[PDB]
């Protein structure tokens, strides 16, 4: 039995020659070909491994249980269990068995088509098919799709069925206007590298908005993807990308024909919402009946996944900023649900993934505004806003007494000389100025001495029951907010400005609104949520029951008084409560008081000449008042 | 200079390294990482080209007009036209420009990324798409689909119940499908008539590798025609998968296509095959070995093939048992084979020729009476055993006598009568050694194996349908429709669209207006063979046949109108049963919609 | 009412407002004439002691009330008002200004006395302006020694050979030392802190670079320093990193001062401010000063990282960082090529590799296991079969192989703890799937800060709510992939171990409370696989078996991340006492965490039971 371990030598050789696909190499083992020995030559014996293995992607081989038995002092019988991957999956307990030629002290394999798959024989061959699977969508808290894949009616022109100088000139006249495009768009599209003569020529996805056509332009029924809110809610939904080579490196398992996400939920959720390939992996006879089926995974479909956003609402508040710099964000405050997360100025997602002009691709990515960006998530400094934070500590601790009236005389102060140049101002010259007076003017100043009389230690003890540092449970990429650079102030001039929501602080929209939801729920903190299936989740006590019953009726006296910052909205005839904000950008926050049944945080980012959050927020109030109580 | 030609070699190796996909050796030839030479590593390089040229399959990259000129001391620039080979296709004219490095006489590539794609920058990246043709139909004459890819209820479950649950595959909870408790709604190719169209419009199978070595434009998603005429019309059926290479920004969205070719779905085949008088046409044959075709014969259009028995092509292409398969492969009867283009003997049948000729050329009276007595008859002694034979001992025998009671003697004496030379230039003007112009397979038709008989025998044979005669019964059907015509032949048409060819004068108008008649009392007279076929009420011409086991024959035409022609052959018959007892429920359906 | 009256007042709130304004001469041009009857000075004389007086204590923001201007007779009217102002050392409150006007043909003037500077002064008075710098406070380890302490230093200078070689310099540095711009023959020379020495007031870190990163060091204040916070004084220093400038407030104490009004030789008359000086408090840490010293130099001036904790409590007995820097020189004097040393070193010694988030490397297994072992996707006794040192999935991963170093064949839990079996675990985390895994990992620390005076970013799972791959799914299961914990987030997660699942969270200050979360992994899965983590150590085949030569009860994790990252985690499992977690970052052939962790741990584990 050395002849036997050279033989169990041969047949291991011959299985690592295939592992590393060297067919060559394996196809060398093998005998002659002879009715007792190979039944094939060896080239014939390295194009069936490169056309099977090959095409299935066969690689980690292992065998198991080998037997070696003598048969005739020429012929020895073999026998093992071997596991392969395919690029379908593990094919897991096959039963290989064959026989190995000595002839000479030198051992070879008479190989049989049954070294390929177990029970293959003769001309038998192998199928592999693929099915891709569908998109799931995205859907917004009532069902109304926010991302779907389906059929789009897209429009194109042929070349030829266009005409010459006279008609070719005038019809591009004709389906220009029809459609609302550029009439020089047409002759660059017409003349791309790519255009024969007799091809279709995309130019536009259309909606229930099909026209008698002119003569040239047809339009067929393409599959895609869609956003129907468009830029609307272009950063929040994201869009999907072509799959690229460099795409398939860092994860193998996607097929050159899908798309990806790219930015916002489509890429958050990308695995969920791409699905599973199906495939199957059989073996035919010669015309390719099939015989055996190795593999058969069924596509799985990509799952649907639903928001807490209202897509009324998500219109009404990104149109609301007027293509401005800006963002709004809001909730129902008592659960966290997120009705809308707008960022202004936006893109046209549904030309990003199914086809956008070099042109207007060129816009977006220089535009100053940013478009890209999701303001919703981006780090602010909150502003004059915050004041009702900082009070809210001040009554908490015992610092701030609702009553005691300060006098303040002009609009500029600082504690003392030392301070040199640096003085905290304000806007309104009044004088005498208690908690009310000063959350209903933006008195920066009273704020500024009520911090410095409670302290650092008292500031951060209030902050601290925050969520400051933290990251957010959410499916949004997003910097934690920070009370300041580094983890003490080591100044009063920053302790103080950042009493009135200056400084160095940084809190993204998402945020504040959490932060401010404590005027909502009794001091308790309600945390953001966007998945619609999710749990609420709460932090008790953040400030005190008798914080907000004192500065709640305040921030109604804001909109009330005829001196309040956001007096504007008492015409509307609903009730708010809120308080208005400057940092150096205009804020907004607002939330219904007597029902808690939402809130909003809206924000213009450099603001016009005389332009505020507080005058486009109207359209949006009115909306939210009435639907959610 | 030395310098200069220095850099053309550089950049033939490069690209020349490229061709041979051996782009480890290609970034090897690259400067260092920096501003003004290679902006990445050689590893980047390495994998940007693998993933990219990789991607595309790209080959067969030829440069042409190649410049080089030194534009500084440490710098050359070099520019190329270049056409080069994708897996979609062929670009052409691309125009590189780039820089070289010489440091210490040693020359590099200032790689950028426009020595991947002219128009690639920084990050970008490559997409490559496909979408995949769908199938073409094939359909009868009256749009009725004969081959049609669509949606199949497949039932499934999450005997061959047993077998099903506990293949190697079947893990618990998957879908496992049985034929077309639950069921799912899946893409196929599905056949209609099911097996009664099966030989003539073949079957799909899975495409497999083998398949995309012999030819490599195929998608391994497809399927492909395997037999009939879903593989002889394979290419127009299954259209041409479309296809898109561009180049992208790092996110995916497009900046320029390289190339565009859009998906064109498979062409519809238009047939004459009437869906109904083929299903009928092949249920008649009761399972047993037989043909039918038939015909409507003053244009050759081909209303029906059928082939028994037959195979389910529903099952070969979605799915079939083990044993079924077997049956199928083992079947001694053969249900794979198209019988209607077999050559067979066309049997006594065949007399109706034979007298056709004779009376063209002068050897046959009409009225002659010969005299014959016995069911046997020989030339004389010199012929050993065999004798013509008869079934029916009829004394006084002319030429209508013997189309009614099919007398094998009677015409076998009457080509003797005319000899070998007469009765081959009779013959010559049919369609014995012709191909016809159809997508179907078959061997033309033979008068015997040599040039002559070389035996009296076998002349005699040959007069009333046997011998060494092969004839499919598609060309059966195009020889006996002179007698449709006028003498006049015309040529079988299976593709609905093509124009009819004819063949003027293979026989006379005055031989045709003698048999017919004669042929209409195959029927009428009571002691015709066909008389069976008088209970039915139709007008019919119709001549009965055999050849030696024994296969029976039909053929049989409307004289009124010459609205359908039919050729029924049962291969070897069981006692008593018959082409003729067969054929009365597609004689019906012809009769009643060919006018 | 009359137009006198509020002729008169008008005069006196145009004085207030050229005086806010620094505009000393503007509010003299209001001054009558020099008289018995109307100023005491001329214009010129009053300008000089407004500048004098008013400049010197940095007067502005003065702020009148009750203004009364009353008839006295037809050219004269008295006022009086309340007042207050801003000086450089505070605010002044209800000052009382009293004086008088001179009506003369429609033009209203001020009668000036030296009341109207403030309303005490008198003839020739003056005023004092004194200031006390505060001493800066220390910085204390667990048992009050000193890591920052401000005192007296021993430092060397000369006013060559024989003062190079006894202290021990470059006789070089001797002589650019001497030969700088400044160096006057005459002049002391500062060389070293410990020819003639003096004694000098500074500030002194007694651990050096074992501590560097840490605490920090203080720097000179400057012009700048005092723009962005102008309540420092000219004279201090300042803390520019660690804990010297996480806590300078704290440290620095307040400057006292006095402002005074004197009679013309100095004798005070009337203190208007006095400010005490308020020495800075101390600080407290948990950190022990040995266990700190200990743990950076086991690190051999590799880069790398030790971090030790008492699990129970939170305390944090070390922060480690190598390489690191000489503080002192930082603080005391640097020559220019030592400090070019630091910033262009490329193992960059001025980060804190003990806050820098990082992959976990392998270690991490033993959290997978945990959750893993609670939801039941992994049965401690199932074997698996492995054959080789790759695996994957399928082929559809490509090049993507799970890598392992010991080819066992059978593999259970225990197993594949002991010999690092990064496959066992990969295979484990795909059969419970995303969902499970995160389930788990999210009862941890991400996202969270901790509330603690070190600048870190939260740790992660990875960067977006999913990891999108199956692939990604399994590398991080045996600590790699897209996971961030840095060294004081991993002892956090880790604790869970010697607290039976429930978490502790880190401490740095001594006198904080410690907060804990509780049921983060279950009491089964930590007694299941704390006796599999003493075996990583006692078995022979376990990866970290040179420790049992130590004599001490250790259960231990070895982990390594892929350059090469090595790592060791051990505890006490008897009396959970103490737990490190050490990583050698980048290391050499054959060097490791383990290698270099038995000095400390023989520190811990007598001095902490």
């Amino acid at each position: 039995t050395q002849a036997v371990e050279a033989g169990e030598k041969t047949v291991e050789q011959f299985v690592q020659a295939l592992n590393k696909g060297d067919y060559n190499k394996a196809a060398g083992m093998a005998s002659k070909k002879a009715a007792n020995k190979s039944a094939l030559s060896e080239k014939e014996i390295l194009e069936k491994y490169q056309n099977i293995y090959g095409a299935a992607d066969v690689k980690g081989l292992e065998i198991s249980n080998l037997k070696v038995d003598k048969k005739d002092d020429s012929t020895y019988s073999f026998s093992y269990k071997a596991k392969m991957n395919t690029s379908l999956g593990e094919l897991k307990d096959l039963s290989y068995k064959g026989t190995l030629d000595r002839n000479d002290g030198k051992t070879t394999i008479n190989w049989q088509p049954n070294l390929v798959f177990p029970e293959m024989e003769g001309n038998d061959k192998v199928s592999l098919t693929t099915q891709e699977a569908t998109r799931g969508n995205i859907l917004d808290r009532n069902g109304e799709p926010l991302a779907t894949t389906g059929k789009l009616k897209q429009l194109g022109v042929v070349p030829s069925k266009l005409g010459d100088g006279d008609e070719k000139t005038a019809n591009i006249k004709a389906i220009a206007s029809a459609f609302d495009l550029t009439e020089d768009a047409i002759n660059q599209a017409i003349s791309q590298s790519w255009v024969q003569p007799d091809y279709f020529v995309p130019l536009k996805i259309i909606d229930g908005a099909t026209p008698e056509l002119p003569a040239g332009a047809t339009i067929q029924e393409v599959d895609g993807r869609y956003y129907p809110l468009g830029e609307a809610a272009a950063q929040l939904i994201g869009y999907v990308g072509d799959i690229t080579a460099e795409d398939i490196d860092k994860n193998p398992e996607l097929s050159s024909n899908g798309k990806i996400g790219r930015s916002g939920l489509e890429m958050a959720f990308d695995k969920d919402l791409r699905g599973t390939t199906g495939g199957k992996l059989s073996i035919t006879d010669t015309d390719g009946v099939e015989k055996k089926v190795l593999i058969e995974h069924e596509v799985q479909n990509g799952k649907d996944i639903k928001l807490t956003i209202d897509a009324k609402a998500q219109k009404t508040a990104f149109d609301s900023l007027g293509g401005k710099a800006g963002s709004t964000v809001a909730t129902t405050p008592k659960t966290g649900d997120l009705l809308a997360l707008a960022s202004s100025p936006s893109y046209d997602p549904n030309k990003m993934t199914n086809g956008i002009s070099q042109e207007d691709y060129k816009a977006y990515e220089e535009n100053p505004e940013q478009p890209f960006i999701s303001r919703f998530a981006t780090g602010y400094a909150p502003g004059s806003t915050f004041k009702m934070i900082t009070a809210a500590i001040g009554l908490d601790n015992g610092t701030i007494d609702p009553n005691e009236v300060l006098t303040i005389n002009g609009l500029k102060w600082q504690k003392d000389s030392s301070w040199g140049s640096y003085q905290v101002t304000r806007v309104s010259d009044v004088s005498h100025v208690d908690l009310k007076t000063a959350l209903i003017y933006s008195d920066n100043i009273y704020m500024a001495q009520e911090t410095l009389k409670m302290g650092e230690k008292n500031f951060r003890a209030g902050l601290d029951k925050f969520i400051f540092g933290e990251d957010l449970d959410l499916p949004i990429s997003m910097n934690p907010a920070q009370i300041s650079n580094e983890e003490s102030f080591n100044s009063d001039i920053l302790l103080a400005d950042t009493g009135y929501g200056q400084g160095e602080l940084l809190i993204n929209p998402i945020q504040q609104a959490a932060m401010y939801s404590v005027f909502a729920n009794n001091g308790t903190l309600v945390y953001p949520k966007l998945i619609a299936d999710k749990e609420t989740k709460d932090k008790k006590n953040v400030i005190g029951e008798t914080a907000v019953q004192t500065i709640v009726p305040d921030l109604r006296e804001v909109v009330q008084d005829v001196n309040g910052t956001a007096h504007s909205l008492s015409a509307l005839g609903i009730p708010l409560a809120a308080k208005t904000g400057t940092a150096e950008n205009s804020f907004l926050f607002a939330f219904n008081p007597d029902n808690q049944g939402y809130m909003m945080v809206s924000m213009l980012e450099n603001k016009e000449d005389d332009d505020s959050a507080t005058k486009r927020a109207p359209e949006l109030l009115q909306y939210l008042n009435q639907n959610y109580q």
